[PDB]
C-alpha cells in the first residue's frame, strides 16, 4: 500500500514539475506576467 | 489512514489530468515563437 | 515514511492550486474558455 502511494506521489511530483515549466514558457509566448 | 492519501492522490491524478490537457489545448492555441 | 510523503502531498497540492490559477488567468487574457 505504501509503495504504490510513493510511487504515484513522485510521478505526479514529475508532471507537475513539467507542467509549471510549460505555463511559465506560456506566459512568456503571450505577456510577460 | 492509506484509503485517506489513496484519496486525495485520487485528486490530484485527475487535477494533474485536466490541467495537462488544458495546457496541450492553450499551447496549440496560441502559437508564435 | 508518513511525514514525507503526507508533506509530499502538499507540495503537490501547493503546486496544482498555483498552476490552476495561472492556468485560469492565462485563459481569461487570451480569450479562450
Amino acid at each position: 500500500r505504501m509503495k504504490q502511494l510513493e510511487d504515484k506521489v513522485e510521478e505526479l511530483l514529475s508532471k507537475a514539475y513539467h507542467l509549471e515549466n510549460e505555463v511559465a514558457r506560456l506566459k512568456k509566448l503571450v505577456g510577460e506576467r
